[PDB]
């Protein structure tokens, strides 16, 4: 049996739907401990510990712009933590050290018995995800903790591309149409500097930058394979393994890459 399994079997439905089987509540961080600010989603009665997710925004962006995955991801059965940078121009080595900051508040939280989430985190079960700049830093985290066990960047900026070292489950989702950080010099060079590593690509199809953010058009496909990509990995669930790994076959997908992903 497999001990970080949580929720009940998932449907396409179930994943496409804008929240999970869990009751999601929420809280703001009282007093951040390396970073700007905080808000921590978390389900009630998932079964046992679940892992914790950290999510950034990009330059100039603050919560409002990824505070969707918030629900979406802890009603399938995850803390998350969406956060504010210290300034909204950090690059993002430094949007790096803050998600692994906010991470670490988390994993304070979950022995601090004031908390709402005492108890309910396994810490040893972490993941990574932002917006651009934020997912630039979601990769350079990945990058310099290989003990994280996921990755879903999107729309990711870089100053370099070369995240050949990486050994994380990373999926990748890019925009089309992305005139900021453009498709052909930013997520797909990253995308292909790794060989080491499960990973994805997802290109949605006609999409600018935003095209993953708060209110965007593709919710219930991008949420049900940010969801997938999290249990699979998070939570090594292979019943996750199909929606994970397969090629959505969708008119709102332009481009599809996976390796290592059966």
């Amino acid at each position: 049996t497999n001990p970080y399994a949580r929720g009940p079997n998932p449907t396409a439905a179930s994943l496409e739907a804008s929240a999970g089987p869990f009751t999601v509540r929420s809280f703001t961080v009282s007093r951040p401990s390396g970073y700007g600010a905080g808000t921590v989603y978390y389900p009630t009665n998932a079964g046992g510990t679940v892992g914790a997710i950290a999510i950034v925004p990009g330059y100039t962006a603050r919560q409002s712009s990824i505070k969707w995955w918030g629900p979406r991801l802890a009603s399938h059965g995850f803390v998350v933590i969406t956060i504010d940078t210290n300034s909204t121009l950090d690059q993002p080595p430094s949007r790096s050290s803050q998600q692994m900051a906010a991470l670490r508040q988390v994993a304070s939280l979950n022995g601090t018995s004031s908390s709402p989430i005492y108890g309910k985190v396994d810490t040893a079960r972490m993941g990574v995800m932002g917006w651009s700049m934020g997912g630039g830093g979601s990769l350079i985290s990945a990058a310099n903790n290989p003990s994280l066990k996921a990755a879903a960047p999107q729309a990711p900026w870089a100053s370099s591309t070369n995240f050949s070292s990486v050994t994380v489950p990373t999926l990748i989702f890019a925009c089309e149409n992305d005139s900021i950080a453009p498709v052909n010099s930013s997520a797909l060079p990253i995308y292909d500097s790794m060989s080491r590593n499960a990973k994805q690509f997802l290109e949605i199809n006609g999409g600018s930058h935003s095209c993953a953010n708060s209110g965007n058009s593709n919710q219930a496909l991008i949420g049900k394979k940010g969801v997938a990509w999290m249990k699979r990995f998070m939570d090594n669930d292979t019943r996750y393994s199909t929606f994970a790994c397969e090629n959505p076959n969708s008119t709102r997908v332009s481009d599809f890459r996976t390796a290592n992903c059966s």
